[PDB]
């Protein structure tokens, strides 16, 4: 039964291979396709790429960051609304990074946990990310990522659609990410993590990047690591970095992308 | 080079044989599976099911009625917003079926138009539909589907998220009816259609439907149809079900599911 990282590696080599020439919003070069999907299984095993060195210790921490809903730089420098603003106060009107946002907006991610447990079995179980940029830009900007959930027999699914993904450093971080994000949840909610499964649209690889991405290629992914929740943990805002240890993680060496 | 089609019979397969129990809203039974996605060429030819007669007449004049932004079933009877109204005044507040909209809310369909005409690059061509039901459930209430187009080499793609597809009676009329949609634009835009991707969440096949699409995969399918539009049209609105033809369609017989 093979690898999941055997599908990144693919995608990869698909994009190599089939790519098209496509430039960013800055008129940076790109080889993409558009329309993909893989599938990790999150059961027994966490899917943290081992064909790189993947940075776990920034995947914890950024995600924690997103969840205590802060916009102030400083805790990870006043950014305005970000991942954690939208995830905890969507809606509610931004001032300072300091002020005080009890009760104003949705908590997307709350509403999440208290659907999963009070109705498993809703299809509407959905959260979204925005690009902080788009947010002046225009009237109901579209979303950059919408995460579904999915509860069947004590398991919980997660579904990550981006409308982009830069394949050689946004993804495997991405996919760590979400995967955390899914074992959070399924911690509090007494389930079992069942499955990631990662969905893009434009799937892209910048220029400067396919020559460490074909080097990476040759590389024969390891066993996937385990996570460990140390800790019995009740509420989303209690997880702290140290109630998280990864287990048996052993990739190949570093590799930079800029 | 396998037909299209052949990936819908295995996804049907597949849900059959892996398929999980999970009850809908009602508490009716469906075999499910989270995640999916296939892919149609839209290149010299038409994704209209073979393995059983599409109702095409019906896929043709749902679509135009949407594009009108229509709330009056009797058009296809004051329905509330419907997949026209968000398609064409998304937020604007609601009356009846007879009122007077022009200028009123985000007209998503005109903004797709206009961005891949002002900026094919972007990565943010994006259009919303919410199942009516949801918009007085809730405060930002998630859509029930997605769809992003992508521009290169002058092809236009087209991705469709759906967080939930009923496999046996939704799917079908789907693919033909986002695959209409991207000739439609890709027409008025000067470009080729290029690929339909199809994406799901809970992707799910009704308990009634089991026996019916069991016979369904006997069938072998046959080339899919072309389409052709027999006028030069020139705003999404001019289009009339008269401007469309499809040829050489030659499906298995009607299977009605309820």
């Amino acid at each position: 039964p093979p690898h999941g990282e055997l599908q990144y590696l693919g995608q990869i080599q698909h994009i190599l291979r089939c790519g098209v020439r496509k430039d960013d919003r800055t008129g940076t070069g790109t080889l993409s396709v558009f329309g993909m999907q893989a599938r990790y299984s999150l059961r027994d095993e966490f899917p943290l790429l081992t064909t790189k060195r993947v940075f776990w210790k920034g995947v914890l921490e950024e995600l924690l960051w997103f969840i205590k809903g802060s916009t102030n730089a400083k805790e990870l420098g006043d950014l305005g609304p970000v991942y954690g603003f939208q995830w905890r106060h969507f809606g509610a009107e931004y001032r300072d990074m300091e002020s005080d946002y009890s009760g104003q907006g949705v908590d997307q991610l709350q509403r999440v946990i208290d659907t999963i447990k009070t109705n498993p079995d809703d299809r509407r179980i959905i959260m979204c990310a925005w690009n902080p940029r788009d947010l002046p830009l225009m009237a109901l900007p579209p979303c950059h990522a919408l995460c579904q959930f999915y509860v069947v027999n004590s398991e919980l699914s997660c579904q990550l659609y981006q409308r982009s993904g830069d394949m050689g450093l946004g993804v495997p971080f991405n996919i760590a990410s979400y995967a955390l994000l899914t074992y959070m949840i399924a911690h509090i909610t007494g389930l079992k993590p069942g499955d990631f499964i990662h969905t893009l649209g434009d799937a892209h690889i910048y220029l400067n990047h396919i020559e460490p991405l074909k080097i990476q290629l040759q590389r024969e992914p390891r066993p996937f690591p385990k996570l460990r929740i140390l800790r019995k943990v009740e509420k989303i805002d209690d997880f702290k970095a140290e109630d998280f240890q990864i287990e048996g993680y052993n990739p190949h060496p570093t590799i930079k992308m800029e």
